[PDB]
């Protein structure tokens, strides 16, 4: 009252999108959210119009340094740094500052897990910004820290946890994701240039190397009592947006059983969608979106489970849950500045 | 050895049709004038000229597209039925029996009438020579044939990718194949979800859980190297590119790596057409687009025990109209290689 809020990394695709979603959200509309502090790395001093033309209502702001006293006085600030490492910044702040990580550092409660992927030690854990999660939503609630969930692990575990949780599948899962390129982020390389990304399509990280690997791990875990491991596929394809995961596992289960485990799951979920019998997602249909639309079927003679889950990476996958979690965090009714209707096509 | 071969192609106006052409119009038999290229039929279309059809193809681009009929198709040493879609049989039975028929659909395919009634829904026709010349046993079957059936485009991109972990007993006959595709391999009828505005910026999986007909395909190709009882997981994902197959494909495993590439070598170190990534590389179907490579690399997830392999194709050249020339060289005593370049058209 007003709640003023700085965003670090503002010029990078997360940063960005939480701007958009910010700019949208009624809360800004009427007075009670303040946009304040943008900044950066680099590029101190320039507008925000030069890195995102889209955010015409903040083109004049300037980008200033990310730097502890900058993001002081703020009543949250959004780390939108999804590939970076905000541990030593976040230390910085009070603990009455709400804090929203799109980044790792927060994620993982092992912190063994973490030395072995990330190389560093262990910053330790905050709330998971995933409400759908059973038990999430509660630890959300009144929070002054949220760790954003990675993108691949929002919709492998929208598309796993029902049936897993039911004990419904076999604990060994396999995901194959394709995402569009906005995913591995702002930084110019000439693996991520335009001319290398259209009409081509790649695996990367493979064989359990990528680092979301222990998070969809984890995120399992918490609603099994049984042994997981997880064969995760990322496949980059000439898409700006959107995550379209294939997750299957061994299953027992009719397909009537599984079906109604998942109906019973989402039915009350205002941002996840259950396919009606016969129609699959699509990726087009969640752009722009919080949303994540899942379907789930068995393939009798392989006696294996299929779900399949749509989101928008930018949305659903980060600046979405960022901004969901931070209305849940401020008591602010959930699905404020977001939308479940995509811009399509 | 053949010397004159009169060839026509049925379907023409389709993609297969057109990238069949593509490679007959650069093989070294069309330039020295030992391949002749014959009668372009379609079903619907007559008296349109190909230009109209593949813009691309100028060279030919004035030739009058005729009705398919057998009478028309008749005169030509070989035709290629070149409707990866459709069903040939009727067809291909009213052709002189003498004629080298290559049929791009999948009557032929198939080796098991119950599983081909199962999927298909009509009286199983037999099979044909399986036109994918790297699978074990399949080179000496196609030479100085006069019958060949094309693979699909995703068996073929699963099987090169698995065969040889299956062969060597390496990994468990339980498979997953999580295929991504450019929309060419959905052929060129219009259809509201093949439309551009709907593709482009867009993913989604089709046909899943095991009513994909490639399914049985390529559980066929791999109970051919086990003995062991095969189970496939198949989801075939459409992708915003007009090219390409990027197979993932997995299955549990307890075997070293060094063993299973062992295994990769020993299969494809003498094939041409199939190319093992160096260390620390993998595919891309842009490495491969007009080309009839196909691109792999293998892995072992230790943690998860399990076995990962990416194949990277274009679905137009080695999963459809290069594996038909492929297959037609085998089958006319000409170099395998002839017409079909390993080179990809990149970026």
């Amino acid at each position: 009252n007003a709640t003023k809020v700085a965003v670090a990394g503002a010029s990078g695709y997360a940063g960005g999108e939480i701007l958009r979603l910010l700019l949208g959200h009624p809360a800004y509309a009427d007075g009670r959210l303040r946009i304040g502090a943008l900044t950066a790395a680099t590029s101190a001093g320039s507008t925000l119009g030069e890195h995102h033309p889209h955010l015409t209502p903040l083109a004049h702001r300037v980008v200033e340094p990310t730097e502890a006293a900058v993001l002081g006085g703020h009543d949250a600030v959004f780390l939108a740094l999804p590939h970076g490492h905000s541990a030593v910044l976040a230390q910085q702040l009070s603990p009455e500052t709400l804090i929203i990580d799109c980044g790792a550092d927060f994620r993982l409660t092992d912190a063994a897990v973490w030395e072995r992927f990330y190389g560093s030690s262990h910053a330790g854990s905050w709330p998971y910004g995933l409400p759908e999660l059973p038990g999430a939503r509660d630890q959300l609630r009144g929070t002054r820290r949220i760790a954003v969930p990675g993108c691949y692990p929002t919709a492998a575990l929208l598309a796993l946890f029902p049936a897993l949780a039911a004990d419904l599948i076999e604990p060994a899962v396999t995901v194959v994701a394709v995402s569009g390129t906005s995913g591995a982020g702002r930084a110019a390389t000439t693996d991520l240039l335009g001319a290398e990304v259209i009409g081509s399509a790649r695996a990367y990280n493979i064989a359990g190397v990528h680092r979301h690997t222990p998070e969809i791990a984890q995120g399992l875990r918490a609603v099994t009592d049984r042994d997981v491991s997880v064969s995760f596929t990322p496949v980059l394809i000439p898409a700006s947006r959107g995550i379209l995961a294939t997750c299957t596992a061994r299953t027992r289960s009719p397909l009537s059983q599984l079906r109604a485990a998942y109906e019973k799951a989402y039915h009350a979920e205002p941002f996840i969608y259950l396919m009606p019998e016969g129609q699959l997602p699509r990726t087009g249909a969640v752009i722009g979106s919080n949303a994540a639309h899942i379907a789930v079927a068995v393939d009798e003679d392989a006696q294996t489970f299929v779900a399949i889950a749509a989101i928008d990476n930018l949305v659903k996958g980060t600046a979405g849950a960022a901004v969901q979690s931070m209305n849940l965090a401020l008591g602010w009714p959930e699905t404020d500045g977001l939308s479940v209707v995509g811009v399509a096509p």
